[PDB]
C-alpha cells in the first residue's frame, strides 16, 4: 500500500505515536516519506547482508526475521515480511520499541539527515487529525 500524507498521520495518531517519547507526529511522517516514499512494500538490502523492511525501513540485523541475516536478533519478535503489510500496526508497534530504546528517532538515518531539526509540524498542516 502506498499512503497518502493525511491518511497515514491519521493511522499512526490512532495508533499512538503522536508525541510518543516527546516525538510529534510530524517526526514520524517525515520519517516515514524519506525512508520508503509511504510505500509498506519497501525493501533494501545493506550492505552487511541485512535488509530493510516496509514503511519505516526496520532492520532485520536486530527486530525482525527474515530467515537469511545470520547472527542477528528479532527484537520485535515478528516474521519481517508483517512489516510490509497494507495494516501499519506491526510496523508502529515495532517502532515503538526501536524508539525506546535509548537513542530515540536517531536510529532512522533518513530522519537524523532530513527531518530533526526541521519544521516537522510542516508534515502534516492541512490534515484532519
Ligand atoms: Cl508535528
Ligand atoms: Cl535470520
Ligand atoms: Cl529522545
Ligand atoms: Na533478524
Amino acid at each position: 500500500k502506498v499512503f497518502g500524507r493525511c491518511e497515514l498521520a491519521a493511522a499512526m495518531k490512532r495508533h499512538g505515536l503522536d508525541n510518543y517519547r516527546g516525538y510529534s507526529l510530524g517526526n514520524w511522517v517525515c520519517a516515514a516519506k524519506f525512508e520508503s516514499n509511504f510505500n509498506t512494500q519497501a525493501t533494501n538490502r545493506n550492505t552487511d547482508g541485512s535488509t530493510d523492511y516496509g514503511i519505516l525501513q526496520i532492520n532485520s540485523r536486530w527486530w525482525c526475521n527474515d530467515g537469511r541475516t545470520p547472527g542477528s536478533r528479532n527484537l520485535c519478535n515478528i516474521p519481517c515480511s508483517a512489516l510490509l503489510s497494507s495494516d501499519i500496526t506491526a510496523s508502529v508497534n515495532c517502532a515503538k520499541k526501536i524508539v525506546s530504546d535509548g537513542n530515540g528517532m536517531n536510529a532512522w538515518v533518513a530522519w537524523r539527515n532530513r527531518c530533526k531539526g526541521t519544521d516537522v509540524q510542516a508534515w502534516i498542516r492541512g490534515c484532519r487529525l
